[PDB]
């Protein structure tokens, strides 16, 4: 059995939920926002073991018989409740992702790994470590470093730091002293890229930048990078982003571990829902 | 050179600083809610590597050059900053916690190990994994399943959840787990009350006995515990299989002498044991620290 873990307005997985089922394999879906209203579960750790079941509209299901969790927008624990609370929500998160974590389940996105790729600043060391081709970046609070890192690469482009844009003309970078900033030297774009990774599969898809997203080869050298990132971080699934150079380099922008997918599928017909079914119908 | 990240109150670990500075081991300490003022960064990712630094007061560190973080109850980051903003903090964040992820650091627990291991049902599933005895535990929301559970164990205590204590009525009405996950234990005997530090793979355990009584003027301390040694493989097991440098074990001793697994915090104290008994956990750590990157 497939787990899903999403919120019912969630329509992407819609279509992996379908191709799950035809597939004959059986589909669990809910929302962990329903717990203690919906949704409810047990666990019983004794004599070394554990036994435990969920249960969605009455539905019951094995913890031991998931063979994936797939986890795509859920919603806080319980926080749907009759009574919400902060309390019930660290509860009920702590009874399920818990009783979760062990399963032997595979995971699309294991929790953890998550939590680590949320960081961009490690994303960006990771990518190097891997070989894709990252803009040089500076992110600091020493003004004079700001200035030196503009005088080599006096065409930059300011982003956030957390996981939007801006350019940087000429300037004091007096204000880096007040708050952590990021200053990444500017790409001469001409496409943009959207990999969206799944397993060891690859879907590229490109938009043009000078309109709608069109299928993409991935260059063998930025597919090998991908896959060493993929297997290093142990994500499953990632829509990672990239800038194309005149010269065909794809720049390594960022990956997002639960990036949006639906929206290259339709424009592009690549497969990417039907992908992922593909790997979460596997069994454990 | 050593990196510490806690509040300047922070006792337990003004112990540590004075042993790494006796044996000349560099240390920087620092809250990190003193960034964007008294604490300050930079880090440069350019030609397929990475170079930064830190700055607190006038102190000036590589972070190539960090051996070890600690990170023992620190501040939110910037929240101590002259305008403090969630937006400000989630930046700041990212932006120390995320260069210090792959700087070269031997983590006194890694940051993604920690966030793993507070999750108590996990924490059960590791430690039966690992042959630590544990109670039996159901955790639920489901009326029916507690009042079974109840039937084959009537002596129950009722712990919380979360891993981030009561006893059961003899006729109790499991209604309310409905509303409310719930977690039902088998009560221990309990002669002692083990308290086991873990350091590295060094393990220093305590025990405290439990049960003239009453005017006793709180006076029944902790005294150094021997470690039974098939216990002593799988607590470094299960550090090991949680990425845990640190971790602060309590078990329930049987009264058979057998050490019933309760919960890991990673997080835990240590100084209430250390004044007791002696044992010097504080200078256990700072080695840990002082070993090269």
């Amino acid at each position: 059995t497939v787990l899903i873990l999403t919120s019912e307005e969630d329509v992407t997985a819609d279509m992996v939920v379908v191709h799950l089922n035809a597939s004959g394999v059986p589909v669990v879906r809910l929302d962990p926002a329903d717990l203690t209203d919906s949704v409810a579960l047990s666990g019983e750790f004794a004599h070394g073991s554990f036994r435990g079941h969920l249960s969605s509209g009455g539905r019951l299901v094995s913890i031991g018989g998931l063979r994936s969790v797939w986890v795509r927008r859920p919603g806080g624990a319980a926080t749907r409740a009759a009574e919400p609370s902060a309390w019930l929500t660290e509860e009920a998160g702590q009874a399920l992702y818990g009783m979760l974590r062990g399963s032997g389940a595979r995971w699309m996105n294991q929790p953890d790994a998550a939590h680590r790729a949320r960081y961009k600043p490690w994303q960006l060391r990771l990518a190097q470590r891997c070989g894709l081709p990252v803009p040089a970046t500076l992110i600091t609070t020493f003004p004079r470093a700001a200035r030196e890192f503009a005088e080599r690469y006096p065409d930059l482009v300011v982003k956030p730091v957390s996981g939007t844009s801006r350019v940087p003309p000429e300037a004091d970078f007096s204000a880096v002293a007040h708050g952590p900033t990021l200053l990444q030297r500017r790409v001469a774009k001409r496409a943009d890229i959207r990999l969206t990774a799944v397993g060891e599969e690859l879907l590229a898809a490109r938009k043009t930048a000078l309109e709608p997203w069109r299928p993409a080869e991935v260059p063998p050298r930025v597919a090998e990078g991908v896959r060493a990132y993929l297997r290093a971080a142990g994500l499953a699934y990632g829509a990672l982003d990239f800038a194309e150079d005149g010269d065909g380099t794809w720049w390594f922008l960022e990956c997002n571990q639960s990036g949006q997918f639906g929206f290259v599928e339709v424009d592009t017909g690549q497969p990417i829902a039907r992908t992922i079914a593909e790997w979460l119908a596997r069994p454990g």
